[PDB]
């Protein structure tokens, strides 16, 4: 494997540009007509930290080479003016669902025109309640991943693939705390 | 100029990346001496909202390549003892990193740097000196790149001088 603390790469920074471009091109042509434009109309991005800054970056630049003009905002995912204005949710990885869940209804209380949600990586296998994203760049299956945002304790986001974290990583670092934590 | 909005492009989206990696270069060896390691002793990159979260995901991303592992916080415009960071798109004034610096201080970080996309150095309202900067720009307003004007054209993967009748018509029509 191209990374040493990892077993698999999944996928590739280049593969998910690629899918990307798919799903900015359903989003340009699902927005169309909307008017959407800059300062008067923009769709609203609201990204929620800390792991989606990566792919909100990609993504708004993408969303941008296809006509589709943005205004970004950030919601902590920890603590979990829209109102008439088109919202697109972006997360990063999409799992249990229980934070977009409450991230949706949160905004939804802002009457926005329309809400929709866009993630880079959805693990459908991993739901504790039924949650269907509009856009979604990947799917994986119920592994632990790492890389384009994705952390292991606040570590690894800056990795360019998303990849599945090799397990001596976790039992290492969780050791490791665990004996701080003693000591 | 390619774009209908813009009277100029300054800085490319391929010439910041070109930049970004001669200064990783140097970030990675004036760090080479603190034994940075992801988990144990990454360096703390402060991203200052909102715009710098651009430049912040293009560069921790670069940063890796060099070899220099990174964590992420996200300032709005577990520190003591780590290196940190700040990341700001843009340097003016210099009244937004003074303050965001000097808070971080009291939180007494190992040390404080400071790394902008671009330095505006004819702004200043107060001495300060970035230790990193990708680009100089003069007296002008510029968008792209994470930089807004009243929050749009932050997608634009440029650095560009934004239009004055784009300014113009707005500032009229916010009546
Ligand atoms: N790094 C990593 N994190 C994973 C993964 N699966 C769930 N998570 C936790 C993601 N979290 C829960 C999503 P859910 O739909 O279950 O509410 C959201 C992101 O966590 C907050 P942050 O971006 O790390 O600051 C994974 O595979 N890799
Ligand atoms: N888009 C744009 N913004 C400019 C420019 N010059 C100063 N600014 C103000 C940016 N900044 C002032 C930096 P200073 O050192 O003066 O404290 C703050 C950035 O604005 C906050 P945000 O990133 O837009 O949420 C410019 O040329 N283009
Ligand atoms: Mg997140
Ligand atoms: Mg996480
Ligand atoms: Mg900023
Ligand atoms: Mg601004």
């Amino acid at each position: 494997c191209k990374y040493d603390f990892a077993t698999s790469v999944l996928f590739t920074e280049a593969e998910l540009h690629t899918r990307m471009r798919g799903v900015a091109q359903r989003i340009a042509d699902d927005y169309s007509n909307c008017n959407l434009k800059p300062l008067e109309n923009p769709l609203v991005i609201v990204s929620v930290l800390k792991g989606s800054f990566v792919f909100t970056a990609d993504m708004v630049r993408i969303l941008g080479d296809f006509g589709v003009p943005t205004r970004v905002e950030f919601l902590r995912a920890s603590s979990y003016d829209i109102r008439g204005k088109h919202v697109l949710v972006l997360e990063d990885i999409l799992d249990t669902a229980l934070t977009l869940r409450e991230v949706v209804d949160s905004l939804k209380k802002s009457e926005p025109a329309s809400i929709k949600t866009l993630v880079a990586i959805d693990k459908p296998g991993g739901r504790k309640i039924p949650f269907t994203a509009e856009y979604v760049v990947a799917d994986v299956p119920n592994v632990f991943v790492v890389g384009y945002g994705l952390d292991y304790d606040q570590s690894y986001r800056e990795v360019r693939d998303v990849v599945i974290l090799k397990p001596s990583v976790y039992e290492t670092w969780g050791k490791e705390l665990e004996r701080r934590k003693a000591a």
